[PDB]
């Protein structure tokens, strides 16, 4: 696809944009976001300041222009990369935007060092690399439970541990949306379009939360942990917004499940390789979804249930996992309480499950690094060990 002439300009002007990147991403948003400020509807301003997102430019660019050789390499990240896009409504039209001003910055910080021919090159490889982009997301698009946002309302309001309610939700009348006949993988997410009231805030605010279950008969169900302030910065935009202006009978906005975290349906219908669930906090949610499937698709199956929370009051759907549990032939239910006992290190791993297994985990971005690397020295397989981070992905690979 890009050009050796406008692809060697790309390698070679990679080290200047690595060493320059947190300039030009600052730049980058500054400008857009002042300029296009209905953007704001969808970007997080709050991603810039804290997670992985001030390097994000220098993540997803210097993964590309690092890659720029084979951007094939890259294929699964965009994959679920799309399914965020798509679930946040990112339309072919959003991307000229971005790229408009992803030259504009870096013309604003080369100076005279980015010439015609860098800009023109780096004009050229957007496009390219926005291409596969769209592409993979239209078909997702074609392929969405149905479009854009729709109306649902809230109609239960439960805490399921000391700071996790569990919302479930129903589509509103006219959403054109029959709860029943609605396939749901477990594992996967949907997505809030909601709009705080508190905090100054003036914009919509989009974010994913893992479905608790498959089934869909009584309602969606998500489960929002509380992401609060204590002696620092400022408490999660929707979470506090959920948690405490959301009331039950009020309407929510989401749009269609999204995402690749699903269990291997080929391994679900035997006994010898056993079903490994690794969790931390409320990233227990998908993983519950995923239990309640293996357990009612084929109960024989060995289950290692490996949840860690800081507490026994703060640990995430004790009745609810109890009673999948007890369903089942053979497992090993391991509860870690990080408040009497040591955070799950490889060792630990290594003692609590087998050598061989079908692993899938998930929580913070922290806790993916961490289990990623120990599964890696235990040397289980890539094809066995399945994970989704509860914040931005680009970022737990490398
Ligand atoms: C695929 C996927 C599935 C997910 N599923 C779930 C789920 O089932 N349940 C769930 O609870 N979450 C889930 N998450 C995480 C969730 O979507 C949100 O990321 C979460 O609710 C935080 O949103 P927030 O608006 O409340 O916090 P934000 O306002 O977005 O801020 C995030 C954090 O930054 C901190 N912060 C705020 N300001 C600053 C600052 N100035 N400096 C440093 N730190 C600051 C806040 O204290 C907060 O902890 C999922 C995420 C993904 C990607
Ligand atoms: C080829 C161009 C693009 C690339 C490489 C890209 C890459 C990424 C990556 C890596 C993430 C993090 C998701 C995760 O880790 O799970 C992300 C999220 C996101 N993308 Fe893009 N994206 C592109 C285009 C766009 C466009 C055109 C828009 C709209 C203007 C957009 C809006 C968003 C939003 C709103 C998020 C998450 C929410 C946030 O960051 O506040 N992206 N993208
Ligand atoms: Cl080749 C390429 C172009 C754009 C992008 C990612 O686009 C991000 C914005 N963003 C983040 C999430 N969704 C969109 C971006 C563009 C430009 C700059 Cl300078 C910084 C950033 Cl962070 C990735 C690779």
């Amino acid at each position: 696809m890009l050009a050796e002439k406008t692809r060697s300009i790309i390698k070679a002007t990679v080290p200047v944009l690595e060493q320059q990147g947190t300039v030009i991403t600052r730049t980058f948003y500054k400008n857009m976001l002042t300029e296009h400020t209905e953007l704001l509807n969808i970007f997080n301003r709050t991603n810039q300041k804290v997670g992985a997102q001030p390097n994000a430019l220098a993540t997803t660019v210097l993964a590309a222009a690092k890659n720029i050789d084979d951007l094939s390499v890259l294929m699964d990240h965009v994959k679920q990369i799309g399914h965020k896009h798509r679930a946040l409504q990112i339309k072919p039209e959003h991307y000229p935007i971005v790229g408009e001003y992803l030259l504009k910055a870096i013309k604003e910080v080369l100076g005279d060092a980015a010439t015609p021919e860098i800009i023109n090159a780096w004009g050229e490889a957007y496009q390219a690399i926005a291409d596969i982009f769209i592409t993979v997301e239209k078909k997702m698009y074609e392929e969405a439970l149905w479009p854009g946002w729709k109306p649902f309302e809230i109609t239960a309001k439960e805490y399921v541990a000391s700071d996790i309610v569990e919302f479930t939700v129903k589509p509103k009348f006219g959403s054109g949306i029959e709860l029943e006949s609605l396939p749901i993988t477990p594992g996967q997410y949907i997505t809030v379009n909601t709009h705080p009231i508190r905090q100054e805030n003036q914009y919509d605010a989009l974010r994913h939360y893992s479905l608790c279950s498959a089934s869909t008969k009584n309602g969606l169900r998500f489960a929002v942990k509380m992401e609060a302030a204590r002696e620092n910065f400022p408490a999660g935009l929707v979470s506090e917004y959920l948690h405490k202006d959301a009331k039950v009978g009020d309407e929510i906005k989401l749009s269609a499940p999204a995402g690749d975290f699903a269990i291997n349906k080929e391994l679900i219908h035997q006994n010898e390789v056993p079903l490994v669930l690794l969790s931390s906090g409320v990233g227990v949610t998908p993983l519950l979804a995923m239990l309640e499937e293996q357990v009612k698709c084929n109960p024989n199956r060995p289950i290692y249930w490996i949840q860690s929370s800081y507490d026994e009051k703060t640990q995430a759907f004790k009745k609810h996992v109890d009673e999948l549990l007890a369903e089942c032939a053979n497992v090993d239910k391991i509860i870690v309480h990080t408040d009497t006992e040591p955070l799950i290190n490889a060792a630990f791993l290594k003692e609590k499950s087998p050598a061989h297994a079908d692993v899938y985990t998930c929580g913070s971005l922290a806790f993916m690094q961490a289990m990623i690397g120990h599964l890696k020295e235990l040397e289980h397989r890539d094809d066995m060990i399945h994970y989704e981070p509860f914040g931005p992905k680009m970022s737990t690979v490398q």
